């Protein structure tokens, strides 16, 4: 296994970094996002009191560009979150991706559509989400 940060939601509802041991992978950014999905492989290794963040059955493609941007393009299930978790989800995805050496910012898509706003509640989002946010 390899130590990775997963930005999970704790017993008090906060998005908090947790270090988990993930199997070795040739697509580590995608893998880390797969370990944020409710009901996915993180389920067996969640630390006490923590939960996963992305809706069940969400899948994703991560395309890492030469400028440091990771384009994370989610399946339609990604729309199935609770409104009030909208910004926590953006933060979790952003912080989880930007741990990697080749990613310093994030752009979100759903079903290959570019996102100006998150779908459930309309939170505006830029194409250069980063830890500065
Ligand atoms: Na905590
Ligand atoms: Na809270
Ligand atoms: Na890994
Ligand atoms: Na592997
Ligand atoms: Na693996
Ligand atoms: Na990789
Ligand atoms: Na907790
Ligand atoms: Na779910
Ligand atoms: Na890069
Ligand atoms: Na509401
Ligand atoms: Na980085």
């Amino acid at each position: 296994t390899v130590m990775r940060e997963l930005y999970l939601i704790d017993k008090n509802g906060y998005v908090v970094a947790q270090t988990l041991p993930l199997p070795k992978s040739e697509s580590t950014a995608k893998q880390a996002l797969e370990y944020l999905v409710q009901g996915g492989p993180v389920s067996e290794i969640l630390p006490n009191g923590f939960r996963a963040v992305l809706p069940a059955d969400t899948t994703v493609n991560v395309d890492i560009k030469k400028d440091g941007t990771a384009i994370a393009d989610f399946s339609n299930e990604f729309k199935n979150y609770k409104k009030e978790d909208e910004q926590k989800i953006v933060q979790s995805v952003t912080w989880t991706l930007t741990q990697f050496s080749s990613i310093d910012k994030v752009k979100l898509r759903i079903n290959g559509h570019e996102l100006k706003e998150m779908p459930v509640g309309g939170t505006p989002i830029s194409d250069d989400l980063s830890r500065k946010d």
